[PDB]
Formats: C-alpha cells, sequence, structure tokens
C-alpha cells in the first residue's frame, strides 16, 4: 500500500501474540517499543532521540507482521511515548520514500 | 526520488538562505531544526521525543525548498540533534512511503 503522510503514518503490528499500532517511522534507524513482555533474553542498552536518552531491553531475532508483512530483527523495549517500526524492519517489508 | 532506507533518509534542504541536510521523518509530525534565525515574529513551545522535552522557537509562514521541492510551513528551531523535516512538510512535496 500507498501511504500518504497528512495523518501519522499507522499500521497493526503483530508480535509476540499481542497486537498494537506503530509508527512506520524513516527516521529511526531502530525498532523501539513501549513497554510489553517479550520472551526471550535480552541485553540493556541506551538509545537517545529529542531529549536525551533512555534506557530500553535489546531483543535479538524477533518475529513482527507489520501491515500482513513478516520480518525479524532486533527490537527495543522501553519508555518510549510512542510505538516506532525503525529502518531495520523497514527495509525488510520493501518500504520506500516517494516523492 | 524513490528513497530506499538502508541508509538515512538525508536530504538537502535551503532555508532561510542557508543549506543544511535534514533527515526525512515520517515519524515526527513538526519540521524540527537545529538553531538558526528565520523572519517573523515566534512564540515559545516546548516539544517532547523519545529522551524527553526540549524547548523550541515555532516560526510560521517559514519557506523551505526540500531537494528542489518548496513548501511554507511551521518550522521550529531549537536543541534537536539532527535536523527534521517532519510530516507538515512532507505532505506538501508529496512524500507517500510505499511498500
Ligand atoms: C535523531 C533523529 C530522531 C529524533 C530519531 N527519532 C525518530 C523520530 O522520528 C521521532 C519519532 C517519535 C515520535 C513520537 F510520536 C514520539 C517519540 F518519542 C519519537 N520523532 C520525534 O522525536 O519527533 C518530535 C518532533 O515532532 C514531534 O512529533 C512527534 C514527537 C516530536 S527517535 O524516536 O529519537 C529514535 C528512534 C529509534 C532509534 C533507534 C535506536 O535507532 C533511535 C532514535
Amino acid at each position: 500500500p500507498q501511504i500518504t503522510l497528512w495523518k501519522r503514518p499507522l499500521v497493526t503490528i503483530k508480535i509476540g501474540g499481542q497486537l498494537k499500532e506503530a509508527l512506520l517511522d524513516t527516521g529511526a534507524d531502530d525498532t523501539v517499543l513501549e513497554e510489553m513482555n517479550l520472551p526471550g533474553r535480552w541485553k540493556p542498552k541506551m538509545i537517545g532521540g529529542i531529549g536525551g536518552f533512555i534506557k530500553v531491553r535489546q531483543y535479538d531475532q524477533i518475529l513482527i507482521e507489520i501491515c500482513g508483512h513478516k520480518a525479524i530483527g532486533t527490537v527495543l523495549v522501553g519508555p518510549t511515548p510512542v510505538n516506532i517500526i525503525g529502518r531495520n524492519l523497514l527495509t525488510q517489508i520493501g518500504c520506500t520514500l516517494n516523492f
């Protein structure tokens, strides 16, 4: 699907058997999700954005179905105000910017 | 132009007679630029991100030439780590996400 940007590009994702809505973010290099419970072992990490830095838990090789498109990659879980789909997963489902 | 997301979607912008590089950010509702001077009267505002919040100066009806595509809209200037082109200006240049 082609997505115009007159509204926030929110899509429905399926991660760990849970349904959530996430923001297709071309300005994000990696995926960051709000607090949730994810299987497996994680490693602590600190990511930076506007306003400073937050502590997140890095989960590797996590499957996500983004708007019916499957992808596996690293997912960061932490106090993000909004669920974000970063470029690490956008490239797997073949997303492009066109103008 | 079609832009893949394997690298940061950076574009050359022309704003206030100055040349800068900015990130086409679909995850940003507003355009946020590092410190500079623009015309007209401004009003203070505070915007939030992953790490918290930063104080910005809201400038309205500001012209920006993004990769040769002109657009006028609100531009926020403040201590952002990276120049961000938000959806307020992406819609003006006809930007879409495609997968
Ligand atoms: C350094 C370049 C960018 C600042 C990186 N960011 C992506 C941006 O798209 C971000 C998305 C966003 C949307 C949102 F609603 C809440 C929120 F907290 C974050 N936009 C943003 O801050 O927008 C501002 C301005 O407009 C306003 O509207 C919405 C909020 C305000 S990031 O999220 O910091 C980030 C993500 C992933 C990684 C991985 C580890 O690589 C690192 C860093």
